[PDB]
């Protein structure tokens, strides 16, 4: 059970891992890993998809080893693979599209008349919160969701205003100036908030606090990178849809 | 040759599986091994054979939606009939369309299963306005133009009153991505021109996303509601607003039917 198109030459797919649960992977990226020649990947919060990878062909890091590689010359890696006739698969964290530079290296791709593929994934912000029981949309809670990286230009007052659910990539070291801007853009000190750490992975963890509360408790709780910051009612949420916790013992609630 | 430590769909549960946007190559292997072990799959019309035809042999398929012209089950409906199947001892499967938790009354179904006591999994999905805008060479994100993207429903926005601020939605984020928002096209796109973006911003209506329908038109805000009426569009579509929409030109791979080439 796989029709599906075939990863060609001169070209490079650009191709989402998802949050880390491996099957979080789409049938295309299944597909795609099996017949790729060489795998440019991230930092993984799984390195399980890649027991996928075809009959040993050359695995490719591209994140921090140790100084950096800058995203012009992984981009430029790309190019030189496939001009050279490899199957070429680069290997997303999340979705490719979901603050991950995968526009950045499409561009790069097409600059130099190389044919690529754009093979979604799961995205920590909506899939992995998932995982922690809380969903990004709710009738009765929010109409609207923002979606966002910590380093801006972000008009916090807009998103403040007009956003009931806010879900933050990247604000672990900016946690206290965010909340500080919200609370202050009109948004109770006492609003749910919700750290989700290795969202969809064994080591997953969750810290359920609030707007006010939400600096002193994560340097209380020792959480660290990588974690989704999600804001708003939908927190509340987890304590009913905690599908995981209900594997181990856990006894779901109703709503409100 | 495996995929083979995934959790069974067990009998007397419910999966809330996301089917993605049409493309049956989105599936995730989750999705695709629930659909292998399902007894009975209720469906979207929103769904899309393709995915379908991996059910095992006498699974049955069930339409959850609305049939004849528009006499609708409530959702409440569709929630008891997941629990008097699951009561029954059935592997029972929820593919909906998408990802369950976006704009998707996943949510709801869950929260009815917790109620009657019945166990559950959420397996993600890819979304219209992520996964969708993808395949039309639209990011949702791009580094030079947003560091943050707002989706919404415009589903109830026909201009009795309701609680979309949107002025705020206006500010909060340079590129907004709408589900639900063709009936209500013209009380939205004044909106966010009230609100104070501009007349002339570039907007792309996207048609059955990921399907071999895919249409795809740009236009302005102040454009938008004459061109894609008379562009004969329908839904599904997802309406995306913002400069994103012009690096379609540079980014159209699924225009791999021909050249005509990236910018
Ligand atoms: N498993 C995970 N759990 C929680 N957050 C995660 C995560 N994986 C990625 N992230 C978030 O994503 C940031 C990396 S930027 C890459 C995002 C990726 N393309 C995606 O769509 O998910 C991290 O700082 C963290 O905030
Ligand atoms: N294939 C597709 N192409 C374009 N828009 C789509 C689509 N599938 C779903 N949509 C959008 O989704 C709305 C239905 S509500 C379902 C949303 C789904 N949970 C998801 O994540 O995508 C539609 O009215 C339309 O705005």
């Amino acid at each position: 059970f796989a029709g599906l198109p075939a990863l060609e030459k001169g070209s490079v797919w650009l191709v989402g891992a998802g949050p880390g649960d491996p099957g979080l992977l789409t049938l295309h990226a299944a597909n795609a890993l099996r017949q790729a020649d060489v795998i440019v990947h991230d930092a993984l919060v799984n390195e399980d998809c890649l027991k996928l990878a075809r009959p040993g062909a050359v695995l490719e890091f591209a994140g921090k080893r140790g100084p950096s590689p800058k995203q012009r010359d992984i981009s430029l890696r790309l190019v030189e693979l496939a001009r050279a006739g490899n199957r070429v698969l680069r290997l997303k964290g999340g979705d490719p599209f979901v603050f991950g530079r995968g526009g950045e290296e499409a561009l790069t791709l097409v600059e130099h008349q190389v044919p690529f593929r754009i093979v979604p994934g799961i995205t920590a912000g909506i899939g992995g919160l998932a995982y922690a029981g809380i969903p990004v949309t709710h009738r009765e809670v929010n109409h609207a969701v923002t979606f966002l990286t910590g380093h801006d230009r972000i008009n916090w007052q807009g998103i403040a205003s007009g956003s009931p659910v806010i879900v933050m990539y990247m604000a672990m070291k900016h946690i206290g100036a965010i909340t500080a801007n919200l609370i202050a853009g009109g948004r109770s000190p006492d609003e749910p908030v919700a750290f989700v750490c290795n969202a969809a992975t064994p080591q997953q963890a969750v810290l359920e606090t609030t707007l006010a509360r939400a600096e002193a408790d994560v340097a209380a709780a020792g959480l660290e990178p990588p974690a989704i910051v999600v804001v708003g009612e939908v927190v509340r949420l987890r304590a009913a849809l905690d599908w995981i916790g209900a594997l181990d013992g856990r006894k779901l609630a109703a709503d409100p």
